[PDB]
């Protein structure tokens, strides 16, 4: 069991725990978690966040052969649960740090946005150029490990990152939102971030 081994106290998540394109799990819609959460579901959230921090540490990422990341979704660990972790650094130490259970976008702006540099994915071993078109702004509802409900409004990079992870729990990949015809086309109402 993926969640079983990953939740072991001694286990440290690394690239070998992350599945890549081709694995059906990434195109499957993750199942919602029920409350109260099991101890394993809470630990998994914590393990995920620990992974993000490790991936962001120079020495850690190096020793563990980790690809840097600011977000991670359970499906990427072959665990089909609606659980995601986000850790966006400020340029406190973080612009956004959260472990979200059953996250859901309850409202979004008409205006769209996309990173000028485009996007990458820990489960995708290749570069796919293009603007990943997303909602500029979103209001997201989610539950924390204690089952408490949170409603937040995101913009800029945080908005992009959370949408990328929520897409994972819905079986969607970043390149699914890039314009096939013109990967770098700038449509009306599209806000390029940079
Ligand atoms: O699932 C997360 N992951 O593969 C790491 C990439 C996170 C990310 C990077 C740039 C723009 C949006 C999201
Ligand atoms: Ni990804």
């Amino acid at each position: 069991s993926a969640i079983e081994r990953i939740s072991k106290a001694a286990h440290l998540i690394d690239m070998c725990d992350i599945i890549r394109e081709g694995n059906p799990s990434l195109r499957t819609v993750a199942e919602e978690v029920t409350f109260p959460l099991s101890d394993q579901e809470i630990i998994l959230g914590e393990k995920m966040m620990q992974f993000l921090k490790h991936s962001q540490d120079p020495v850690m990422a190096e020793k563990m052969g980790l690809r840097g990341g600011v977000g991670l979704a359970a499906p990427q660990l072959d665990i089909s649960k609606r659980i995601i972790a986000v850790l966006v650094p400020n340029i406190e130490a973080y612009d956004l740090e959260a472990i979200m259970y059953n996250p859901k976008i309850v409202s979004h702006s008409v205006q769209d946005a996309a990173l000028g540099e485009g996007e990458g994915c820990l489960s995708v071993d290749r570069n796919v150029p293009g603007y990943v078109v997303r909602h500029a702004r979103v209001t997201v509802d989610y539950f924390d490990k204690d089952g408490e409900k949170h409603r937040i409004k995101l913009k800029g990079y945080n908005s992009i990152v959370v949408q990328h992870e929520i897409d994972h729990i819905n079986g969607i990949m970043f390149y699914d939102r890039i314009n096939e015809k013109d990967p770098f086309a700038v449509k009306d109402g599209l806000l390029i971030l940079e």
